[PDB]
């Protein structure tokens, strides 16, 4: 059910805002009902069922600055004063309406009130929430300022009946009770008597604790556990800070994005109880962990795990899970629609979901634990973090503070909106819930939401020693929330909290759209607003320029690395002159991205004109470069959302290409990330040609379409048409590709891709020149050599200078090399790039490539006489000048 009409706002203890006309409103009245008994029958004409009524006086000047700064979208609203003899604290517990009356008489308008403003003004609370343990006692605190009553129900274990109810007492919107230490390890729920607008009734609801630290299966009950308890800690837990991989600089970060279930779902070297969960990471002897160890040893610093907190959509009870038969599905044709039909038939009841469906942020996901009741979810999550740290990998959590799975009074999956209806969720100007994020958008602009987000971040940092956070839809989060979180986390110390907060890294998707766009709800965490914060955002410009098109465009639109102009695929994209100009535009966008996507980096563009990164624009008119630092740029070409790297290349390149050619194209795309300034971001599987059978949104597509094969025998290409819900419109382009045997790589291709990926990682970490930490360093040191109207199409040449000669004008960063030149050649044929500025130097092919298993790259050459660099087709060559 929709929330009722609520077009007025209660913004402070004394002020109500409502966009009503001057002559349209002679006077305005507020009506309250304790029992939610108000109605408006057209036969009677007047509001009935009210316990009280109070006239509001119009406030000529309007709303104070503190309101309009907080809620800018109502800055134009007329202001109405509530007399100070009105018991506001009692009234917010009631059903409320406001009514307008013409200066001639008779009701002209009636509406409900949106209460967050007044709830913050009067009841913002900074004290303890959830459970607090002392030597002799346990206390519980719940923020529920609109509730008429709150009790706690204690349970006989995770499945047993209620044993005891205890009433809580209210003070300033906060309900609390203190009990004996013996309450420890009980299970509980709050019983909350509250007016729910969606049902127009005061209902008695059972809710979990927003500040839960553990749960029974599916969050049915909250476990009253002391998170600091010694028995919940793996061996050596309190010494993990001493074991954490060194991180000299944020500019040294590389990120690998991985789904916890994908990691081990198909790993036969992992035991059956650990497969698909946290424990499979503590299995150091597996093919999966050996794979991560290999990447980590080559230089990978961070693993970004998909949502791992309490989300909806997967049953925590493993015995409820439904599976397909993989042996059967393997016999269906590669372009058949039967595999997806089988998956879709059980997708609501299978073990699989990305997890972008938040219920409680503070608790590990039960389905990823060996037992969803008791201590295992806590212990095993910690075991995972420890195990990753031990193989040289820091751990990033994908956090999803932008929306909730559910709202309203009904269901196991609604918590926040059950307790304080209408507060935690963002609403439009008619009172309906905003759904632009997916459904049930949160409102970080509200005090207690901001508090819950920051408190949750601190929970993961301190209680689980998490090393970083990726913020889903950061643009839906207020900038002030992001900045306070940054201040709070970065001030944690090993002595006082057990973790070095100064090393915690934050980044997010700064997409600016819908109701939050252009600062409508306040300064939000969009890409542009986050410039100069030290918080990273995904660089979509470099992604689209390399791959071609856009997630919202025609799938056949080519880019720099998918054959635009050079290798036309037959989908019409203009004449030769149009496609060549589009190629050169993408080349400029990529070069800005390679230099850290800085707003003030100056590039010679394809017109021959010198332009700042922010002066170069996208097709839709946005500045390409926007950051103040390379650490604010997350460069990527692939991720869990949209088609994998292998699949996008297979769609966009000409059908006539061999998989051998497409293998090198995959490598070029990952090398562009791996050798860029800023922070490279890799989708798990980039390195082994991972396919999802061209699934563009595999969130609910099961283990079948999301397979990671650490035997390296297959890449999951050609396993049927992907689920129709998200893919059907593109099936006609997918079928002939999936059925064509020359599109499928063999084991030798997959292993070659892996070997080359590891090599390019090693090159990144072979020289500090690839990882400059400031905009000044990049502006002084990084040059592009193939520019202007006469640029060679399909070639990028990037030079990086270090101190050389007697008394140089820069610090010496590299003890081994004095200059580095990278040539990205996406042309099918060999190129010869003459760079006279680099003649008479001691360039050699990088030792890693000299000793490469790839025969082609070993053919690369430099000629000192002319500064000529020769690079084979579809190759990235790195040349170094040894000291
Ligand atoms: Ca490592
Ligand atoms: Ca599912």
């Amino acid at each position: 059910a929709f929330m009722p009409d609520a077009r007025a706002y209660w913004v402070t203890s004394d002020l109500i805002a409502w966009n009503v006309g001057e002559l349209e409103a002679q006077s305005v009245c507020l009506y309250a009902s304790r029992a939610a008994a108000m109605s408006l029958s057209p036969s009677n004409g007047g509001i009935q069922g009210y316990d009280s009524k109070v006239e509001l006086q119009p406030e000529s000047a309007g709303l104070p600055e503190t309101v309009t700064q907080k809620f800018p979208f109502i800055s134009s609203y007329r202001a109405f004063r509530v007399p100070s003899s009105v018991d506001v604290a009692s009234l917010v517990k009631c059903q409320l309406v406001v009514a307008s009356f013409g200066a001639d008489g008779k009701h002209v308008d009636v509406t409900g009130l949106q209460l967050p403003g007044v709830l913050d003004d009067m009841f913002a609370y900074t004290g303890p929430l959830g459970a607090v343990f002392s030597e002799d006692s346990v206390s519980l605190h719940l923020w529920a300022p609109t509730a008429q009553g709150v009790s706690v129900c204690f349970f006989d274990g995770p499945a047993g009946p209620a044993l005891e109810t205890v009433q809580l007492k209210e003070s300033n919107g906060v309900w609390s009770v203190t009990g004996p230490r013996e309450w420890e390890n009980r299970y509980y729920l709050y019983e909350v008597d509250v007016y729910h607008p969606t049902k127009a009734q005061v209902l008695k609801c059972l809710a979990g604790d927003p500040y839960a630290r553990s749960l029974s299966a599916n969050g049915a009950r909250t476990w009253l556990v002391d998170i600091n308890n010694e028995t919940l800690k793996p061996a050596s837990w309190d010494e993990l800070a001493d074991e954490k991989p060194k991180l000299d600089s944020f500019s040294d970060i590389t990120i690998y994005e991985l789904h916890i279930r994908d990691f081990s779902a198909h790993d036969g070297t992992v035991d059956s109880d650990s497969r698909g969960g946290f424990r499979a990471f503590a299995y150091q002897a597996s093919a999966g962990m050996e794979h991560l160890r290999k990447l980590s040893d080559a230089g990978l610093t961070h693993v970004h795990l998909l949502p791992s907190f309490h989300f909806a959509g997967v049953d925590d009870i493993k015995s409820n899970w439904k599976f397909v038969d993989e042996c059967e599905l393997a016999t269906f044709p590669p372009g058949s629609d039967m595999q997806q039909a089988a998956v879709v038939a059980i997708q609501e009841e299978d073990p699989y979901n990305w997890g972008y469906n938040p219920v409680l942020w503070g608790v590990p996901k039960g389905s990823y634990a060996s037992d969803p009741d008791g201590p295992s979810r806590i212990i095993e999550y910690r075991q995972m973090v420890q195990a990753l740290n031990r193989i040289g990998l820091r751990v990033v959590m994908d956090v999803v503070y932008n929306h909730l799975d559910s709202s309203g009074p009904c269901g196991i999956s609604s918590v926040l909106d059950k307790i304080v209806p209408g507060y935690y969720v963002r609403r439009d100007t008619n009172g309906q819930i905003e759904n632009s994020a997916a459904m049930n958008n949160t409102a970080s602009e509200h005090f207690m939401v901001d508090r819950l987000i920051v408190d949750d971040l601190l929970n993961w940092a301190v209680n689980y020693k998490v090393d970083g956070f990726r913020f889903d839809l950061m643009g839906h989060i207020m900038k002030r929330t992001m900045m306070r979180a940054k201040s709070a986390l970065q001030s944690l110390t090993t002595d006082a909290h057990g973790v070095d907060g100064s090393k915690i890294y934050l980044y997010g998707e700064g997409w600016d759209f819908a109701e939050v766009a252009r600062n409508q709800r306040g300064i939000n965490g969009s890409q542009l607003n986050m410039s100069g914060t030290g918080i990273g955002s995904f660089n979509d410009r470099i992604r689209d320029a390399i791959n071609g098109g856009n997630p919202f465009g025609n799938p056949l639109q080519q880019g720099f690395n998918t054959g635009l102009f050079l290798e036309p695929n037959g989908f019409y994209q203009g004449n030769e002159a149009d496609t060549r100009r589009s190629l050169a535009t993408y080349a400029d966008q990529i070069q800005i991205g390679l230099a850290g996507n800085l707003r003030d980096y100056v590039l010679i563009s394809h017109t021959g004109e010198a332009k700042k990164g922010s002066e170069i624009h996208t097709f839709d008119g946005l500045p390409v470069g926007y950051t103040a630092s390379p650490i604010e740029t997350i460069n990527y070409v692939s991720a869990h959302d949209n088609e994998t790297l292998f699949d996008v290349i297979s769609v966009k390149t000409p059908m006539i290409l061999s998989v051998d050619e497409r293998c090198r194209i995959n490598h070029l795309a990952s090398s562009m990330m791996a050798l860029s300034q800023g922070i490279p971001f890799f989708h798990a599987g980039d390195e082994i040609l991972r396919s999802k059978s061209i699934d563009r949104d595999s969130y609910n597509s099961g283990d079948w379409f999301n397979k990671l094969d650490f035997t390296y025998e297959t890449n999951n290409w050609g396993v049927g048409l992907p689920p129709s819900e998200k893919n059907e419109d593109n099936w006609p382009l997918m079928k002939p590709r999936l059925e064509n045997p020359s599109f499928k790589p063999a084991k030798g291709h997959i292993l070659a891709a892996l070997d080359s990926f590891v090599d390019i990682l090693k090159i990144r970490y072979s020289s500090p020149l690839f990882r400059l930490s400031t905009a000044n360093d990049i502006k002084q040191r990084v040059r592009f050599h193939n520019t202007g109207p006469s640029l060679v199409p399909g070639v990028i040449v990037m030079g990086i200078e270090d101190a050389r000669g007697e008394s140089p004008e820069m610090a010496q960063l590299d003890t081994n090399f004095s200059y580095v030149v990278t040539v990205f050649n996406v042309c099918p044929h060999e190129v010869s790039m003459d760079i006279p500025a680099l003649a008479s130097m001691g360039f050699e092919l990088h030792p890693v490539q000299v000793n490469s298993s790839d025969t082609l790259v070993r053919k690369s050459a430099y000629e000192a006489a002319t500064g000529r660099f020769t690079v084979p087709g579809r190759t990235v060559s790195v040349f170094v000048e040894p000291r």
